[PDB]
């Protein structure tokens, strides 16, 4: 499959534009969260640059809502999303990515929270990818 940020906009909106009144928007240099208002009546997650990886990262952060500690769970969702989509994962070293790996394992063993779980299933149906298995997430070596 190809991977274009425009695809993530449609997948995200399909998952969340109704239930959570939230949509994904390609922005400029800044990631932003803009709540619905009287003119634009839906919440907007704005990601920086027309870059697939950047959209994934803002989606992960939205799902979760000392920099290492705060970044572990969003980067774990990043990794899950990328494998679900058939996209290559990188962080943005080995010690930190092992913390992310453990958190992916935690999620897979103990349960993925509702919003990322929904996004993962939609990714799988959009890109026709097999069910996730821990084996698709190699320990950082
Ligand atoms: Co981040």
């Amino acid at each position: 499959s190809t991977h274009h940020y425009e695809q993530l906009i449609e997948i995200f909106n399909s998952c969340f534009a109704d239930e959570f009144n939230t949509r994904l928007i390609k922005g400029d240099d800044e990631p932003i969260y803009l709540p619905a208002d009287a003119e634009v009546p839906y919440n907007r997650i704005v990601f920086a640059h027309g870059f697939y990886a950047s959209a994934i990262h803002e989606i992960s952060h939205w799902c979760i809502a000392q920099f290492e500690d705060v970044e572990v769970k969003p980067q774990a969702l990043d990794w899950l999303f990328c494998v679900a989509a058939g996209y290559p994962f990188n962080v943005s070293r080995v010690v930190f990515q092992r913390r992310v790996h453990a958190q992916v394992m935690d999620y897979l063993a103990n349960g993925i929270p509702e919003r990322p779980a929904r996004f993962i299933k939609a990714l799988q149906n959009y890109y026709y990818t097999p069910e996730l298995t821990a084996e698709q997430f190699p320990w950082p070596e």
